[PDB]
């Protein structure tokens, strides 16, 4: 898959599972075009979002559902979701994990970038 | 000062200087409307953003430019900003810290809330 | 495998191949005995340290040498290594992954924790 | 102060109060012989841990209890502690900052290096 999401629990120590995830791409006109959407697996993962045809140059935001999933779990987060937004395919096709770690207060995000 | 933001830097160690920081609050159409801006300083803060007056309940969106912080210093980033999205809410603390430690490919934020 | 190591490096967005791994377990007079060692693969991961035979009950350190990490990539780093220190196995046995996402002044450690 | 430590709760988005923190320093036969300690403040700060004479060269160990700060919010947590260990050096800057990011089963650090 080109574009995979992985999401953890750093409350729990576990995969984020059932976490609602949107993508969406840049338009010509500037707008943000949905693009895919799905929810993490009981392994905290996402894949089948795109193919490798689909996936063309652009700029991507990847929003990651944080404030349903921890409302789930009791617990009332300070940010509304998890937002990461980045320039893709710019120099060819890679392959892009999106990881995040999540607590109520604070989230970490960070990229993977392989050249098949 | 309810609001203020703090970029660090996990490469160099060091405060983010000179970060371009935009602050908007969500509009009824749920367009974002520009509501506070400026750059870090030298210690990574940015204060005097907004006052207690202005700063309602409301859905903020605070972006943080890090993009062009990278290309200044030579290193490829990933990310085109730092977006932290959230609900301001009067039954909590005062006082809204943003903190943001970056790296190219990596960022984190955190929320302390005070008082 | 009961216990693996996931390295990261968030300033190329890539996996941390070649890291170092030395772990160690308490023993009954309070030092840190030697319990297994390697290397990180291309994927950032290490596997076949353990077996859930051998990996009893006890305090075990995790300690990934990061501070040689950098130096190879022309890197002088702040952290001599990064140390994970945490109780095993005891409610029984449980499979953990030891993630660690590293910067030349920062680091991040997460453990994810599965019930077989 | 060449050494001040910060420690921030990730769960309740406040400084974590009244944190044990113990600092080390390497001997030459490779023991940690206890330097300083003390407990964090209402803002999660620990200063005063040592002077500019005494703070020499050298290896040094900063271990935060972070169990025992799990443990009194009853929440379980995975580290017995968290651990940061570094080389001292005049070449750099003067003053080292030592922050940590607590959650139950996940820490960050970053060293913040000024002067
Ligand atoms: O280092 C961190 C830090 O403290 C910094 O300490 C240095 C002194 O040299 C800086 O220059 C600067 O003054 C100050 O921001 C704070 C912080 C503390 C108190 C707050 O009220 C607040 O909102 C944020 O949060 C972090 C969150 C991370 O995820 C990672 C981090 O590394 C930090």
């Amino acid at each position: 898959c080109p574009l995979m999401v992985k999401v953890l629990d750093a409350v729990r120590g576990s995969p984020a599972i059932n976490v609602a995830v949107h993508v969406f791409r840049k338009a010509a006109d500037d707008t943000w075009e949905p693009f895919a959407s799905g929810k993490t697996s009981e392994s905290g993962e996402l894949h089948g979002l795109t193919t490798e045809e689909e996936f063309v140059e652009g700029i991507y935001k990847v929003e990651i559902d944080t404030k349903s999933y921890w409302k789930a779990l009791g617990i009332s987060p300070f940010h509304e979701h998890a937002e990461v937004v980045f320039t893709a395919n710019d120099s060819g096709p890679r392959r892009y994990t999106i990881a995040a770690l999540l607590s109520p207060y604070s989230y970490s995000t960070t990229a993977v970038v392989t050249n098949p």
